[PDB]
């Protein structure tokens, strides 16, 4: 269920359980893109268990053979990159997580945060323990023509109709409270969307969409 370079091995419960028991932090991203964002923060931060979650664990690869190498040639020990979906996310995550990070989400999870499915939602709140901020960012650039079909059934999400669509009230119920929800214009793309296939420091900048919550009880 976890990446080891090319190939999907079992997550070993017992080096699960040390590893976080020997992190200062826990971070979990959910959607990775292909995790080079999950990877720079793991370089940045070696005290942090980083932890990615995406379905697509083929996209993850590239990292993921990075991240085994030796730490003089760019490995990564406290990456660990999960194989599962966030709405059926394993025992094995619940609770797990002192931070959790949604950047430039895709596919069912955009559509999920957007309308705040119940199934997106929860998944995202199991895994963190209580009081860890959720941060989401959402580059605005996906509702501008051609629109992913995800999402273009929807009207632009923005920091008015998060709360006049319900979404801040469906968040609450579901066990995030919303701290902040602002656009953030000229985001640098690198800081939430890191790709082997772009240099880094292009000067690529998006407006991002950020919200930000604290896990709370649900209902």
């Amino acid at each position: 269920k976890v990446l080891a370079g090319k190939k999907l091995t079992d997550l070993d419960p017992d080096e699960w359980a040390k590893a976080q028991a020997s992190a200062e932090r826990i971070l979990v991203d959910v959607g990775t893109g292909d995790a080079r964002t999950a990877y720079r923060q793991a370089i940045a931060h070696p005290e942090w268990l980083v932890v990615g979650v995406d379905p697509a664990w083929q996209r993850m690869t590239e990292t993921a053979v990075r991240a085994a190498r030796k730490p003089a040639k760019g490995g990564a020990p406290n990456l660990v990159l999960v194989s599962s979906a966030i709405e059926t996310v394993p025992a094995a995550l619940h609770g797990v997580a002192d931070e959790v990070m949604v950047l430039m989400p895709w596919g069912k999870l955009l559509r999920g945060v957007v309308l705040g499915e119940a199934d997106v939602l929860s998944g995202l709140r199991a895994v963190a323990k209580p009081g860890a901020p959720l941060e989401i960012s959402i580059g605005t650039s996906i509702w501008r023509e051609p629109i992913p079909l995800e999402i273009r059934d929807l009207p632009e999400l923005t920091p008015e109709t998060v709360v006049s669509t319900g979404l801040t009230d469906r968040l609450a119920a579901l066990g995030w409270q919303v701290a902040d929800v602002r656009l953030v214009p000229h985001t640098d793309l690198d800081t939430i969307s890191s790709s082997w296939a772009r240099r880094l420091g292009s000067g690529a900048t998006e407006t991002v969409l950020h919200l930000r919550a604290v896990a709370v009880d649900p209902r």
